[PDB]
């Protein structure tokens, strides 16, 4: 009568739709440093499970920017597909190519806008019948109440709102399968928690 | 299961419900600053996508004031309609009869107050099946509480909330249908964008 | 699929639960002189549209409190059921019968606790097949965080959230109904109408 | 037609879930004086109904820490399931197992973080067929967003929202069942109800 | 050396400064409903105490809008100096007139807005060797931020910072004074003291 | 240029002005579960430094109700005015007399209302020459506008605005003092501090 | 002892300090809506009142950007000092050349950051003798409470902290001076007052 | 009148002060990203400026914790001094002897807590004629009044509030001293500017 459809680091692929430099100056409903820090631990989730990642921009020759340099130091052979003209990914051919051609069924995504960005292929991949796992925190837009609006569109269609922990300790499942690896993940991006190790240690 | 019903500049309408001098005295859930921005914005939206646009007042000729300038002064020749009684505007035939006459499926609206004079012909409207998209950064109301509590009573009833700026970008698809004329809408109205403009051009 | 179910001046009852002096204390997700305000403005609009209108309170002989005495002045014809025991307002047998008897099928409702007191009889009401619409800023609780799980306990079983203005539009409908006393309501309740009423009246 | 499934004294049962010193550190979304007063009024509750409660931990032997002392020494009686590893609390048989021993359908659940600890064991407790009750102000997490998108992944699986003082009005029923008893557990717990109890008593 | 220079009801006049109906739509720093609420419990103050008041206006035949209603029929024999241009109140010799013919030390001022209405004869005032006390939440003004600076330039000038609570109190010193005149102003403007009042009487 | 005044344990009192059960009401500028472990706290420290304390009352035989069981309990034979009348608890003459009793130089002080029950004692004890410090987050009153008016008042007085834990820490100096006895206290009324001594004591 | 040394139209200079296009993405204190709004309304006034200006960016060659437009466009004939250097502008001789230049003794200063590019200056024109006055509501910077610290900073060192309202009625002193122009400037950056202005032109 | 005292980078020194993984658990006026981004940032201008720095902590060997990693591994060669008793670090002989042995007469100061384990040696070092700058983003407390009231005491002695930006750059005077290596510092600490330097890159 219910569903516990979550993460499967054997099915998901992970988006990272237009990180880009002037358009996370748009960015204020979260702080820079917190949302720098959220964006890069997805971004080490991603690589620690080794999940196929798709990188896109939006008009990156213009104001809007380059990629992060993280994100490109990373995954310097994820598919990169720099869209000129379409700002819902979808809508890019090359894009969806690439989506489907890691033959995942859960798709985790993360961008800017949160509004258009980051909901328009959300709410299109929902339509194809993919399962959409939004990463809110690493999600970014112009204020709250406009995030607010976006999580409602979202949840309305069907997306399953998460953040970048809940993400990683879901594909995770079980802390004996690497200790160190993963509580290096935890203490990187979780100061709090990393003062825990350090405690802890002595 | 999930449709992507999205905006589309040929099959959608504007209305702007009740943009009054007088009534705008009682929006406290936005500072008066950004509103008059973001209810400019979808007004210089509306006019770059030509889309048929709604004017409508409700007691103009007492405190509730006339119809601010700049809407009646960018849509000289939008259907106006001042409802000297009805408080939801589908409770007034000239209205109705002007809704259906540009025979649009989608309905854009904003409006003062949210929770009533934004969300009363929301839900008429969405009872006679049009497909409504709230702007919920140009609707104002008198605190976020009240305004969270007509954002719940709207998506129960399937309107879906948005903002301008996705508006925009969902009407707009593709950056390369008018990067100059959309930019300088964005520009105009994301003073943060319109910084990253001034540096790119140097 | 969608249908508007609107309040309608004949069809609908008040309840008034728990309003007491004792009880008022808890509520510290509205400010006191705003909640005052607020459940003063839903009693002129019982009264206004004379609805038939139920006072009950919970054990009102120790420091729950007696009823606020605007209450009790302004409905001394109004059913009184003093609820010994019964926290659900609805596991008493004379309120029930009571709100039967007023014949009506929506259910307009505000108290203290938002969480308990207003949400119990809520989601029995809906159970029985009534319309129930809930006064968000008449109702108060500890805390935001607990008001928010209330909205979602209530919106989840149907109800519909509103607010005291909202309530008091919908019953009026048309301004030219009574433009005077409906007026003087909003400028009793409403210090930023008052104010335009008179710059207008200038 | 909604069906009110309301907390039964006889068909409940409490799932502490890693309220350990070091998580503790974590939470952020409340004040550490209103949390600890939150958890350890959830605890009197179930000790004043005689619910069968369930302790479990993550990992205690690391830097998640020890269960804080006051839950282990209010409940000697209660299993206490120490997971090493399992992060969901529902992957580990043994935490399932004295979960159905309890013979209750309805799980009162609470914890830390809850993005994860709460939400996980939630979800895969409703897909086998549970009622569960969220006490969402004895969960904590790291920030009021990732609440709210843990509130909205749970709430589309069916789990009710409510918070400790809900939780005891529903399961208390009647004010008379026992006056003097819970009367001191609102006292204890709730400093504003202590203080009209001190008053009424003069 | 520090000197208590304390307000004495036999030395104090109050200086109400363009509580006018259109500035009062500038006030955004408090709500509409607290905001009334404390500019008429200043005034019952001044009332109560039989202090010399004079009530002032700020070009009132112009948007500024009349002085609201409850002020004028509340002093109907006060001086009235209706100021067509000056904006700091000071600049008016009618004005500075009236003032000095109370022939009071201590003026307790407040009004609309803040920053300039009130600031500027505050600072005015205490450069000609009053004593001047500022009711901070009986003035208004535009946000928080603009608050808080009016604040440090009127201390910096020696200007003493108050409430109306706190200015009622220092008044009145003796509780014995009036008990019944005196707790009657404390219930009308503080619900939650109204509350007190009530269940006391039981 | 500067003097460090600093607590000594053997130079100062501690003052309680006005912690009542009804008075408690009114503080909304803290939460209620943390005011009321401030003041505890506060409490805790007098005693384990051998303090001289003073307790007092304002009309505790009205609405105002009696002073809260804890101070009562644990300060059983310390001085207690009960003052019928005077509201700055410096206007009592046995007040002062009890204080200047002690031979204390130094004057720890905590109340209800800051503006009012703290300010005005506070004021006229900083006249006649006493150091002053004041227990700011264990002093309450109706919002933090009005705290901060207070705030200002008493530092441009002299006043030293401190806290519970920065009192005892003070008074202390050395941890080597009583590493336990003063443990218990930070561990009774710090919950991030206890969860530290139980991780610390594995 | 104290004297009001208030803004004289004669005697004022104004300031713009690094209005940089890159260095604007810095401020998150204030939103850009407002933000841009308040520093144009500055503008207004400084060319309202032919007061001498004085525009300076630092190092525009790179990140930091060039000055926005609209301060060049209103300002063709102001002293322009691009500093490639120094961050406190005092620290360039041209700059102080060109303020000592217009021979004015009151200094109108905004900018950004306002923590160093505002703070700075101030405090070395302080030093110099200068009376400054801080257009608080138009310098930015990273937070409030960096914010905060600047403040204290500036006042301690004599410093009037006001924002561009308020300066501008200073300046202005009486409404008759020119109705219709000084009007069109609160009509123009006080939306709520171009609201008051349109109703009452009804 | 007033003296410009700003920070000279051959006469300052840079004392951490009980930057421990316990007890920045107690600090909750910043959020866990922030605050190690800003000690991060004060260590990486210590070190650019070549400050002599002074590490202390405070009762290490219990439950306060050891000093955080990232302290230790960069100044492997400051003098280190581990308090066993003295809260106060000026208390510490050992302390104060490291401090004069720099010679400076500048000291920038940041820790945790901020109301004591800064507050307190501020407030000695001043007395002792210290020019004292604190690193207010640098410093956390237990919440923003504590902060506040911190602040308050800091400044009546003559504390300068600063942060860490406007701290560096203050010792940095000219960006052509070293554009690269300063720029690297802003970069990597404002996530903001590294978006700026990498658009300009392009
Ligand atoms: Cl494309
Ligand atoms: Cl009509
Ligand atoms: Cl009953
Ligand atoms: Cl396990
Ligand atoms: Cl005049
Ligand atoms: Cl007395
Ligand atoms: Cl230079
Ligand atoms: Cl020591």
């Amino acid at each position: 009568s219910f569903t516990y459809k979550r993460l499967d680091k054997n099915d998901a692929a992970v988006l990272f739709v237009d990180h880009q430099a002037g358009l996370l100056s748009l960015v204020r409903d979260f702080s820079p440093d917190e949302f720098k820090n959220n964006v890069l631990a997805l971004a080490d989730i991603a690589r620690f499970f080794n999940l196929p990642t798709i990188l896109t921009t939006s008009f990156e020759d213009g104001p809007n920017g380059p990629l992060v340099p993280e994100l490109k130091e990373m995954f310097p052979q994820a598919p990169y597909i720099a869209r000129p003209g379409n700002i819902n990914a979808w809508d890019n051919e090359d894009f969806v190519k690439a989506v489907k051609a890691t033959g995942k069924k859960q798709l985790i995504i993360a961008g800017v806008v949160t509004d258009v960005c980051v909901a328009f292929p959300t709410l299109s991949a929902l339509e194809e019948g993919f399962d959409v796992f939004v990463v809110t925190d690493a999600s970014g837009t112009f204020n709250p109440v406009v995030r607010d609006a976006a999580w409602a569109r979202m949840t309305a269609a069907g997306a399953q709102l998460m953040n970048w922990f809940s993400v990683g300790c879901e594909l995770h499942r079980d802390w004996r399968n690497d200790i160190e690896g993963f509580g290096a993940i935890l203490g990187g991006h979780l100061p709090a928690y990393a003062n825990l190790i350090q405690s802890f240690g002595t």
